[PDB]
C-alpha cells in the first residue's frame, strides 16, 4: 500500500527497526530476508502513515517478524541504506556518485522478554540469536553494512 512514508528532505524511505539482545547481551536475534532466503538481517520495516513514533513501527515490526517481544532500552539514531539506484576519484580516495539514500532507518536497542512460536510472518522466516562475530559475518554476507553499524551502536558483548 502507500501507508509508507518518504523523508520530506531525501524522498528516502522511512523504516524502524531493532537490535533485540538477550538479557546478558551476548546474542542478538536475527531473521531470514523474505526475497533471499538464506540472507541473515534484523528486524526492520515500513513507518506507516498512522504510526506516532518510530518505537510504535520498530517494536511492530520486531512481533510481526521475529516474534518478539520486549523493552526498548536505547535509542541506536539512524543509519542510511546508500546503495546506489558510476564512480568519482578525489586523488587518494575513490567513492560512489551522489545519490540520494534509498532509505533512512530508525534503529532502537531491545531487551527480549520473550520469543514466541506463532507470529505472522514465522512460515516466512527463519529467526535466531547470533554471537556478535556469527551476527557481523551475517550482515557482510547479507551485503548490509548500515545494519551492521546499528548493530556496532548496541551494548551487545564484541567479546
Ligand atoms: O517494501 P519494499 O519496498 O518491498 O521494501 C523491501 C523490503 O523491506 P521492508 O521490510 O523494509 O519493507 C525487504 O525486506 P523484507 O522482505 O526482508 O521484510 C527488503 O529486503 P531485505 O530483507 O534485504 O531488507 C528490500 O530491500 P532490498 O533492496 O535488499 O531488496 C526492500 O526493498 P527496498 O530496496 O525498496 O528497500
Amino acid at each position: 500500500r502507500e501507508n509508507q512514508v518518504y523523508s520530506p528532505v531525501t524522498g528516502a524511505r522511512l523504516v524502524a527497526g531493532c537490535i533485540c539482545l538477550t538479557p546478558d547481551k551476548k546474542q542478538v536475534l536475527m531473521i531470514t530476508s523474505s526475497a533471499h532466503k538464506k540472507r541473515w538481517i534484523v528486524p526492520k520495516g515500513g513507518v506507516e502513515k498512522d504510526e506516532p513514533n518510530y518505537e510504535t513501527t520498530a517494536q511492530r515490526e520486531t512481533w510481526e517478524e521475529a516474534g518478539c517481544i520486549g523493552k526498548i532500552v536505547a535509542n541506536l539514531g539512524t543509519v542510511e541504506d546508500m546503495r546506489p539506484p558510476q564512480f568519482e576519484n578525489s586523488r587518494k580516495d575513490s567513492e560512489v556518485a551522489k545519490h540520494p539514500p534509498r532509505t533512512e532507518f530508525h534503529f532502537y536497542e531491545l531487551e527480549i522478554e520473550n520469543l514466541l512460536d506463532k507470529f505472522p510472518e514465522c512460515h516466512k522466516r527463519h529467526r535466531k540469536l547470533y554471537s556478535y562475530t556469527e551476527a557481523k559475518q551475517n550482515l557482510i554476507d547479507a551485503k548490509r553494512p548500515e545494519l551492521l553499524e546499528a548493530l556496532n551502536r548496541s551494548a551487545i558483548i564484541k567479546d
